[PDB]
């Protein structure tokens, strides 16, 4: 229960990006009012007060709201930051607000579906022309050769050289277990895993008319790239960045690691690729039919001269 | 599902200890018959055949028995190693056996309670004077100051120095979450965490009359030690070793790491200790009332001049 909060506060990229994204908007926040949607243990509301906000409403649905109230008190801000328990959809604020801040991004950007609550608060509580922090988000994909996966699968074929027993038949079993499922896998990668230049496949402007309906219909787009070299293709990694009106908070595997890691879409088995193998496809992020908070990703892809294939993923538990 | 098997075969201590423990008994195994209780993917049965066993019955209750049959075939041993699906309690072997091998140890030695199946097979299938591999087990305890836990709890009090927001009130919350529960926690430690000389608190001779009834009544004993230095005491670590009639397979945090890690018994909160603080107590490993395969540990302990305390733990899921 503390574990998610520990991961957040140990994430220097996340924490410093928000701290400085908020501080860069001092001019817009000075003497103004802020709503923190899903304030958690409260650090973003405190940052907003430290950037000069007159008053901050920290709205938190979970039990941890009590810790935000204590953090506010410890920092001497109890008369300017008000912690309000419950869903933002039904909280009663005493006034409309000049800015909304929220740490709404989930794995694969949209898992848990919190953006809809930020948009609900924007409509209900944000003053005309008010500020959203962050203001926008971009989605990226790249083909991957997951070096750790390669090693895990291949180790069965190395048992003979280490213990004198051939265990290579386990490779196919392990491949079925680790790649043959249809779950999105959250795992951190690096440049050593990235097989082609990353491609931006969608852009979300949080204030833009129609975004709520786009989320319901599916967010995404097509991509195309060409492989850097020869390797087993394991699938694709999806990640995001968000922008504070600019400072960019990135979750790319080519940038410093974050608690969001990346969302991995594994093909049913490895596919050999070579330098300049063309890969194209389409990725759509959707709410799951049974749970709208569980991310679903529909992947279409075409590797080289192979036929276009499809794989329909749901977020791992 | 493959994950437990990957962890096993990547555990060089486990795999080499069994390989050499088996090979050291070549004289007793040459031309003889072996039962492998819970053969899994089969490597121990193959090792026994490579030590000269005439015939090996590899008994495996789970679905993975099919992989053991394929591993046996890949190594050309299908006419000497027979993979038999189902519980050893009801398998029909064609003959009594000269030796039993088994990888029966769980976390905290007895979690999952597989030893009882080895003892059932000994009674039912082992010839008089036959060999058990391993033959014996010892249980150890030491007081611990878990350096990673210390850092995790203390990081809340460092937030002010890194981001300018006091979050020290989260320390008590985090302590309640991470130490205030009554679950056994499986985690690997090292010498940096060990606060006093480890103490052996029980010895199990697998062939000895009465062991089945001891397991039901509880295995364990008293211990006493004196702390090396000043540190927050977080509780105790429990681990085991097993002996092949001698080669010792150790899961101590002072020895190379294994997939069994150690079983950690955290006190409800840290207790300061100093050089030469005397600690005494008693540890009993028991089957859980509701699930006999789930390990329960009853801990009595006395730190310095503090009163004796009790904590009743059950294995984490
Ligand atoms: C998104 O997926 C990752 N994710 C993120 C968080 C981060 N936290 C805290 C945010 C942060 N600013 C701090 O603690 O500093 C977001 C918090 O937002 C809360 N929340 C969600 N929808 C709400 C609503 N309609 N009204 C009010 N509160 C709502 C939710 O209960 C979390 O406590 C978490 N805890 N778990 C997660 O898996
Ligand atoms: C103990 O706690 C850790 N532990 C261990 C294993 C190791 N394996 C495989 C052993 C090994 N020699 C190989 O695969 O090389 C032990 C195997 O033993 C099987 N088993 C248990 N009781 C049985 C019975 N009465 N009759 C027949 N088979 C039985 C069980 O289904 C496992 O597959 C595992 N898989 N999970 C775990 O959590």
């Amino acid at each position: 229960d503390v574990s998610v909060h520990e991961e957040m506060i140990a994430d220097q990229v996340r924490t410093e990006a928000y701290r400085l994204g908020i501080l860069k908007n001092w001019a817009a926040l000075r003497g103004k009012t802020v709503l923190d949607v899903g304030a958690g243990t409260g650090i973003l509301s405190i940052f907003c007060a430290q950037a000069g906000a007159r008053r901050v409403y920290a709205v938190e649905a979970s039990a941890i709201w009590q810790q935000a109230r204590e953090v506010v008190r410890l920092n001497g801000l109890e008369d300017r930051v008000h912690v309000l328990p419950g869903p933002v959809e039904t909280v009663e604020l005493p006034e409309r607000v000049d800015a909304i801040v929220s740490e709404w991004m989930g794995y694969g950007l949209l898992h848990e579906s919190m953006l809809s609550s930020v948009l609900h608060a924007r409509t209900k509580w944000l003053k005309e022309g008010g500020l959203l922090l962050p203001a926008s988000a971009e989605l990226f994909v790249a083909p991957i050769s997951d070096q750790m996966l390669e090693w895990r699968l291949g180790f069965w074929s190395q048992v003979k050289q280490h213990y004198g027993v051939d265990m290579s038949c386990m490779e196919s079993f392990a491949t079925r277990c680790l790649m043959g499922h249809s779950e999105i896998v959250v795992q951190d990668l690096s440049g050593e895993d990235v097989l082609a230049r990353p491609q931006r496949f969608a852009q979300l402007e949080l204030a833009r008319a129609g975004l709520e309906q786009e989320l319901e219909a599916g967010v995404g787009g097509r991509f195309r790239c060409s492989c850097y070299g020869s390797a087993p293709l394991h699938g694709f990694a999806v990640w995001f960045q968000v922008t504070f009106p600019p400072l960019v908070l990135s979750t790319s595997p080519l940038h410093p690691a974050t608690h969001w890691k990346q969302a991995l879409l594994y093909l049913n088995e490895p596919v050999p690729v070579e330098q300049d193998t063309d890969i194209s496809g389409e990725i759509t992020l959707l709410p799951s039919p049974d749970n709208p908070r569980r991310l679903r990703i529909l992947l279409r892809y075409k590797v080289g001269d192979h036929e276009e294939k499809t794989k329909d993923f749901a977020m791992e538990d």
